């Protein structure tokens, strides 16, 4: 399968540099901005300038409709980019101008390229303010209409997680951790050939449903480490509604090279106990020979 990971704005630019660094196999990563400046801070091998004409380089200036006439420029580009591809992911902010607006449109491109595409956008901070927020809706309701899932994941959950004394900076860098792991947490059961690789047409099912996607994140170790972590992540407040609401679950265990069937079982049966009866989940694992005792359980729930 040709799996395409597009970061787009800012946001995006973050999630895939964290992914890259984490070295995350299996994936084309593909950086798109309208910031000269951002982008070529990208870790990409692909690095594509959208608006080059429109905006010289600058970026969008917090205009959702200069990125979305940046992208429309480079259409062509951008098709070219995607060509050929079965699942495209694309990943970003949601709020500024870049994400907002070129995310949509790159989506669609996309969508109307046949490759099932995923997006995975974060929900600003409410400290970023109105401007933000109302934006944020609208590029969250274009996103929908322009892929087949879309995870969102709102940051002031990400408050609830971190120490009361993070500051701002650090916030906004758990921000690009949270999405690169909601990438990661998909793209991992189907780009990398793993022990229990699920069909990436029953994949194609659960990334079907109408409605919001929502993610949660499990991390525990030592003694009982897969179901902390599994209790972890359906309690997760990156996880805003109940996983029981959900048709379709997917389920991500990753751990080091002590990983046993046994908490592979435990983990998913807790998930599988959480949600309704009548769900339709999937759950796959993976090895990762850089963790040592820690155990990450990432849950999909799509649907609600």
């Amino acid at each position: 399968a040709s799996i395409k990971v597009i970061g787009v704005g800012g946001g995006g630019n973050n999630a895939v540099n964290r992914m890259i660094e984490n070295e995350v196999q299996g994936v084309e990563y593909i950086a798109v901005n309208t910031d000269a400046q951002a982008l070529n801070l990208s870790k990409a091998e692909v690095k594509m300038q959208i608006g080059a004409k429109l905006t010289r380089g600058l970026g969008a200036g917090a205009n959702p409709e200069v990125g979305k006439k940046a992208a429309e420029e480079s259409k062509e580009q951008i098709e070219e980019a995607l060509k050929g591809a079965d699942m495209v992911f694309v990943t970003a902010g949601m709020g500024g101008g870049t994400g907002t607006g070129a995310a949509p449109v790159i989506a669609q491109i996309a969508k109307d390229l046949g490759a099932l595409t995923v997006g995975v956008v974060t929900r600003p901070f409410t400290f970023e303010g109105r401007k933000r927020q109302l934006q944020a809706a609208g590029g969250i309701s274009a996103m929908k209409e322009a892929v087949d899932t879309l995870i969102v994941i709102p940051n002031d959950r990400i408050l609830e997680i971190v120490d009361k004394n993070t500051p701002m900076l650090e916030a906004f860098r758990e921000a690009d951790n949270v999405l690169r792991q909601g990438v990661q947490g998909i793209s991992d059961l189907i780009a990398t050939p793993g022990l229990i690789n699920l069909d990436f047409a029953d994949v194609k099912t659960i990334m079907s449903n109408k409605g919001s996607a929502l993610m949660g994140i499990g991390i525990a170790t030592g003694e009982n480490r897969a179901a902390e972590a599994a209790k972890k992540a359906i309690s997760s407040p990156l996880l805003e509604a109940a996983i029981d609401g959900a048709q379709g679950v997917l389920m991500n265990i990753t751990g080091g090279t002590n990983l046993s069937l046994y908490e592979v079982q435990e983990a998913a049966d807790i998930v599988a106990s959480a949600s309704d009866q009548d769900v339709n989940m999937i759950f796959g694992s993976v090895i990762n020979e850089n963790l040592k005792d820690e155990i990450v359980v990432t849950v999909i729930a799509t649907g609600f």
